[PDB]
């Protein structure tokens, strides 16, 4: 349909807006490359290797494709209003970025126990309603 | 580079807005699906069935992936000139959509022989001078 074509190159179009702010540019958990997911549990754009690490938190969380997924509305405008500069200011707020624990991001084993303090544990996280004020 | 990622997703939501235009959600060529190609040549939209056929033109006419090519903008501009509505009123504008002639669009042979009617005999065509005033 054209009015289904529409509303999804429209969604498109919002997408791309957005994975050309800076810190969408890089992955939120490693920083290392260029998004290719979307993970929706907490808004941000992440890489590959990533999004298997983010597949195998308990629960895990979910992460779909940015070029292949057809977005929906209520996603997209989720996402407009999450991204990866509001999650570093919740997941990441207590974090320096020159000196707070990173793992070897070439072991997954190390990549998981990361995830796992940075999401589960909460080690950097300043709850949302403080950190937007 | 994140300068090079700017640019890139910057073409891209580009390319987003001009894909959500009407005449640019159905091929220029067919009007029969969705585009998947930029025709260069001409400033197009079109499916991959007909960027086959516009392959075997000669001189033939430079087809480009929506989803794969990094446009430059030069192009993007290019394109932001011309799309579907403006090349209908160059290539299109003595075309009449109830009853000019059209091929069996699953027929190459045919279809080969309307797009040099189009392009190369210019049977339906308004010099673009004229077109646009
Ligand atoms: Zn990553
Ligand atoms: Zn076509």
């Amino acid at each position: 349909s054209s009015a289904k074509r529409k509303q999804e190159e429209k969604h498109l179009k919002m997408l791309r807006d957005m994975t050309g702010l800076p810190h969408n540019r890089k992955c939120f958990d490693c920083d290392q490359r260029g998004p290719t997911y979307v993970n929706m549990t907490v808004g941000s754009f992440v890489c590959t290797s990533c999004s298997g690490s983010l597949r195998g938190l308990n629960p895990p969380h979910r992460v779909k494709s940015i070029s292949m997924t057809t977005f929906t509305q209520q996603e997209i405008e989720f996402l407009q209003k999450h991204g990866n500069e509001v999650c570093k200011q919740i997941w990441l707020g207590l974090f320096d970025d020159r000196s707070s624990a990173i793992p070897d991001f070439r072991d997954p084993q190390k990549v998981k126990e990361f995830l796992q303090e940075k999401y589960e544990k909460k080690r950097w996280y300043v709850p949302p309603e403080q950190a937007k004020v």
